[PDB]
């Protein structure tokens, strides 16, 4: 019965919603929200800090479509979930962040963890707002539900007082609420369809830039009939990977720089010129290049370069319209067009520089030679968590992608601090899928204690540390007086994560020789549980 | 060679096609309202800038590039941030021009210094300072794509004294272009077809009008499909003139039952906010199916859930629609229960007010005022209108043939914006006549700016409908006001004509109903602004 | 009975406070409160703009010593009303705005004006809260209150949702709130007040810096006898005036870029290094001035310029410790230094340097032409408002003050709108005293319609109005195509002020003349009523 309790209906509000897994860490006043989850379908995952569980909450939201949800405490927990509201909200991803709020009744008393909870959240939000009854829980979670995955995605916030997730309230009495249906789609007008085939047909060297907002809208095989029916080449933004196939004899991706300095129509597939992209400005670009944007928000249509045929909509919808659209067509770019041959002279040119590299057996291992036999190692089917700095830039060139939202990464934000967040989100997401972090050893300290959650949640994230002591190279060994001596950017050099896996109850593996680095990567997938493969790294 | 900070943002406001600028000036902008007036962009110096910034966001709303207000450093902030938040509301687009002091003076407790950018965020889809002459252009052609782009909105520049005043080589200024006209998106195929499939088999279809369709400019289109369809219609009060009020289809004098039985409501650029009582019972059919027509994604659904979403612009769906009409035998009959039960209603209705438009003794009514005000109406005039019962009343009795020819206290209910958006009328159109129809506390509020009126020559004709307070006053002033006097009463005929007068305006005081017609001719004669101030019944 | 509604209990707690008069205009939610006031023992004005009530309620708490409140509507109510705390910020001065706000239960759905009060009123608030329960009321009063009139004083934001001003509760459940007590006072170490004595000892060329703070703080009689037995010169702020005679022989005003320059040693009283006094560096300061700096709020001291001997406590607390010190002392300043002869000379040559222009008969009239009269028409119990540029400077170093408190102008943030407002606030402060308000032209357009609650509650204010056409002088006429050929800062000349006064049923008069300004200044003050004499301006 006849009543429900505050916890029970946000639970079940969540469930309603499609919203299968929560994370947090809980206390006062939240703990009855993950037991309630737990009752009403929800996975419950309980974290070592609000940072992991808010940044899993939003990479969760990406891989499934619906909002990922997390739970944090009154005061310092919202203030540390604020880190996933920015990376949701950065990304474009989407996610409700919930907070406890103290009693209502003690406001102005200075209350255990009172705090202005939306007044902070809301420069990260879409929606934020207080709960101020159990009756319209429902409406709220709905509401958010909405603002987060409609249009742009970003995050929300929503603020739980103690008396209200402790209050209760008659059935009939509840608001009604529904779940939010898939976003509603919208396409472009015939004649900008038009429009962007006219300006493809006259390019000397198109481009196009493939972004993970075509990933969010899951429209891989439109694209994939496009560019194969265009044979227009692609280059792609780190989360972008796997849209396109990265083994395809169309990516430029080896000759990025001079695909992005010589083409003359670039075609942006949701996907920003914002810093990832340079702007779309010179030096890095044609100062007279032409634009193809696609994107669903209007107002990022010219933003920082003007556009010459805006496609405002959703990736999938509008990329099918391009392919019906190109049967009434003849044209499509030729095989040996210069524009082909400088690219693939250039990705030739490129490869061969990095060649003695990958090769170089000499140990300690470089980041190529690490990389080559991790690229031989990744199951074609994993997704691939990475973070960092040269161990990320470089491991996302050098593992290729076949499958769309298979890769996470820093992000939009540039963060540390995701890695293992996003890859217990990746993991939970698809437990029928290996999911491989490869990190930095700087990257791995921010959440490194999350090791703890992966074996208590039997997760077997396969974790791959390159490991020079630092932020960037390091120092051969630590001097004495540290304070001044020691450079800002240094680590311990060849610091035990691997024994921290150990510590917690996971597989850990100890590298120093290049010849040995497989055996451990082939032992670390083979038990049955959480890995991590520390490789020494070269410092130069 | 050389480019001064004020001369640029003047010239990438002409640049971006706004042609007006409202403000106050003073330091450090009187250098900005110099230079628009160098570039092209007329300059209007109001009283206060409340009215500038509410003049700015109906200006925007008038002609479809936003709206430009300059204000000083501090308080003129802070008064502007009046327009932002009604910016915000409306879907209108403005920028916001803030004077910013000296940065090198940076926490010493400067003249007017204010966390600008900071006050002013909460209201804006882009607030921004400006640190550099050189990226003025960038920041002014951002303004206005966020402005104008998906659903419109407010936008604040920050600029220091020391850019305004700072030169920069030609050569080293950002490159900028005019924003183009907003791109388009349409609905998918099916959705189209489910919309009319959805009205196909309705018995009680009802459309709802709102001032985004007006801001889309689809009156044609929405006139077409309303005469194909034959389907009745209500409106917003600002939504009023996409469809002809005088039309035979429109259910505005049945509203109630019309929103209380529709079994399928078409939201065409309306909200089911507090305007349409946000599409639930007891004010609609709790099984009411909803077809749904906006730009912003996140709306669809909103409070009500939606059977058909029809997202992207309202000219062009429209269109579709329009199209989609021609391979459909179908249209509304003329005589099914929904039509005769809405006739009959809207003729009850008409016949219960009818007593208050015929009544003829003094002091007159709301309804035998505003009889003599529809008579006056132009047919091409625009209607400026804001208060309680005089502009709830005065929308309903007067009758709107042009879309974008309303403008009222809007989605946020702002008393202030009357002269402000009066004056943005006029001269988005001096070829028009602009009628402000105004309660007595209303035109308190911006009062004052009938000395703009007669500076600029706008001759805007002013209507107050006067019963001495917020909703009526008191007979008289009694003894002691301070604790006897009612909270809503003001001076019961308090001569706002006279205040006309005084600045050189025609400012006409009737008390008696037969002399009311006689002052509004002879107002509309005067070449220039007139008041006329017509005594109202406080029964 | 036996219950109390919301209004009721806010107006209960207001008198609770000791304010005794809430400016507003009335509307959902919020009239209720206004009548509940009146029954309450809480006079009532209903302003024509939120602006002057907001500014008359930051005035007003200035000058009774109590927090002055206004009450506005939803939505554009507290957007309008912002200006008011703003300016009670930027002054110190104490005020509660209370801002109705939308039915808690219709939160995130669109209601009628709802808004985000609490966020966006925050930058401008000591305190700034919305009251979720009828219960809490009295306790939430009583905390705006101490933050408003405690320490640095400043403005206040209450939230009142509209189910909460109709709700009701039981007597016992009412929470218990108490009046809040005079402001503790501090004082400072002795060894701090003997080392200010000391530094001015040693001073060649000493000054006193009198602001508004020691107005606030209403120890005038204090600082008189201090300035007595040292005879120190002294400068003051416009509000400063009256806390030190301005026709005092120890008055360097008529020097005071010449005192200001030259002074070896300033003693900072209630004053701030803001703009009013140039941050106290070169040009306009001695680069090697000494501070002795008398403030109740530890971080202004050493603001902009670093403080020798620091005073942080009450004003009129501290100066008693002063004047007891002094009793042990033998130093004063000698009436006949360098530096009393240097500041009496200047003060002579600029004195001089003014009087043609007093003096000039000619018409169109000048500033100092047309002050010459006000001036001599002046009553000395009169409290003066002031607004304006030109008008406003000028006019408050020509019209001379003896009693504190009785200066109001557009104070620390410059605001041209505070006019009437703060004209109204000093004439229901002080029935007994008359009030005149100096304005210019410009600035009588931002609250002009104030005339009308100025006949309204027969509150006789004397407006005096200096007319130049324009924001600074106008043009002689208006020119053909305005909106292109008219300055900017220009308005009307000679634009009817005086006629709208009549309109509205006061005593306006239109003088053009020199010769005619004291007998329309005389017929003004003898009207039983508010008045408003308009005077053209020469635009040289
Ligand atoms: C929250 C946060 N803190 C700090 C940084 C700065 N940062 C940091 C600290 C990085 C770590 C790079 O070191 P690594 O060991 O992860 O990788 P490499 O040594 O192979 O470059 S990459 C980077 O941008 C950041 N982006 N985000
Ligand atoms: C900024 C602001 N202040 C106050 C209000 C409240 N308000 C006020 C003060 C109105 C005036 C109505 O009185 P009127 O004389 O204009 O018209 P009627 O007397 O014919 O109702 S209508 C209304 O909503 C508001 N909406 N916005
Ligand atoms: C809210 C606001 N708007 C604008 C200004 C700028 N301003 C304005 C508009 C002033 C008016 C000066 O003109 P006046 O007629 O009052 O006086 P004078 O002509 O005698 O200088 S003084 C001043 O600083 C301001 N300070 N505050
Ligand atoms: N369904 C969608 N269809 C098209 N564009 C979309 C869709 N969802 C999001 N977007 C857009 O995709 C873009 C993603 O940009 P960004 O995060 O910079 O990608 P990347 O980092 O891969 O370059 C955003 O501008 C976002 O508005
Ligand atoms: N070009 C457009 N086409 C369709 N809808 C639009 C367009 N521009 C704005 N809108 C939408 O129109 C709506 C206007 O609603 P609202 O202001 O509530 O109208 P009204 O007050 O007249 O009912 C908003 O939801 C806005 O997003
Ligand atoms: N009771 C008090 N005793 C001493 N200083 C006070 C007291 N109340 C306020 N003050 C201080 O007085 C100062 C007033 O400064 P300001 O407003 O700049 O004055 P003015 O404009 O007259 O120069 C502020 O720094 C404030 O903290
Ligand atoms: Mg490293
Ligand atoms: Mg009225
Ligand atoms: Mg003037």
């Amino acid at each position: 019965s006849s009543e429900v309790d505050g916890a029970t209906l946000i639970a079940r509000s969540l469930k309603q919603q499609g919203i299968d897994h929560l994370f947090g860490v809980v206390g006062f006043p939240i703990t009855a929200i993950a037991a309630a989850a737990q009752k009403e379908g929800v996975a419950y995952l309980g974290m070592r800090n609000e940072q992991s569980a808010a940044y899993a909450a939003a990479a969760y939201g990406y891989l499934t479509g619906r909002p990922g949800a997390a739970v944090v405490v009154t005061g310092p927990g919202v203030v540390h979930g604020l880190s996933g509201l920015a990376n949701a909200q950065q990304n474009c991803w989407p996610m409700i962040l919930i907070g406890g709020a103290s009693e209502t009744y003690r406001g102005g008393m200075g209350a255990f963890q009172e705090e202005r909870q939306v007044l902070i959240a809301s420069p990260f939000c879409k929606f934020a707002h207080g709960i101020e009854s159990v009756a319209r829980i429902p409406f709220y979670v709905e509401m958010a539900t909405r603002n987060a995955i409609y249009g742009r995605p970003g995050a929300t916030y929503l603020d739980m007082p103690d008396d209200i997730i402790r209050g209760t309230c008659e059935t009939d009495k509840i608001a009604q609420a529904e779940r939010v249906p898939e976003a509603p789609r919208s396409v472009a007008p015939a004649e900008n369809v038009e429009a962007a085939l006219d300006l493809l047909e006259k390019a000397q060297r198109p481009l196009v830039l493939l972004g993970k907002g075509m990933a969010w809208s899951r429209g891989e095989d439109e694209v994939r009939a496009f560019i194969e029916r265009t044979q227009v080449p692609f280059v792609r933004s780190p989360m972008g990977k796997g849209v396109m196939p990265d083994d395809h004899p169309l990516s430029a991706s080896a000759a990025r720089t001079l695909a992005l300095q010589q083409a003359d129509v670039i075609f942006l597939m949701g996907a920003r010129l914002n810093w990832i992209f340079h702007f779309g400005l010179p030096p890095r670009y044609a100062k007279d290049v032409k634009v193809i944007q696609l994107d669903i928000a209007p107002e990022e249509i010219g933003h920082n370069k003007p556009t010459e045929v805006a496609l405002v909509g959703d990736g999938k919808a509008i990329m099918a319209q391009l392919n019906k659209a190109l049967v009434n067509r003849q044209w499509f770019h030729p095989k040996d067009t210069p524009w082909r041959q400088a690219l693939t002279k250039k990705a030739a040119e490129n490869v061969a520089t990095i060649k003695p590299q990958v090769d170089d057996d000499q140990g300690p291992a470089g980041y190529y030679r690490a990389l080559r036999d991790v690229a031989a190692w990744m199951p074609k089917n994993a997704i691939l968590s990475a973070e960092g700095a040269g161990t990320m830039d470089i491991g996302l060139t050098q593992l290729a992608s076949s499958n769309a939202r298979s890769v996470l990464n820093a992000g939009t934000y540039g963060t540390m601090g995701v890695g293992l967040g996003q890859a217990i989100a990746a993991a939970v997401s698809d437990p029928s899928r290996p999911v491989i972090h490869l990190s930095g050893d700087s990257a791995i300290g921010f959440s490194g204690m999350e090791m703890e959650t992966l074996v208590r949640y039997n997760l077997p994230v396969k974790i791959v540390v390159l490991n020079n002591g630092g932020i960037g190279p390091g120092m051969p060994e630590i001097p004495e007086n540290p304070m001044f001596n020691l450079k800002p950017n240094a680590l311990i050099y060849g610091a035990r994560y691997d024994k921290v896996m150990e510590a917690f109850g996971g597989k850990g593996i100890f590298v120093k020789e290049p010849k040995d680095i497989r055996k451990a990567l082939d032992e670390a997938m083979a038990f049955k549980g959480p890995a991590l493969v520390n490789v020494v790294l070269s410092q130069g």
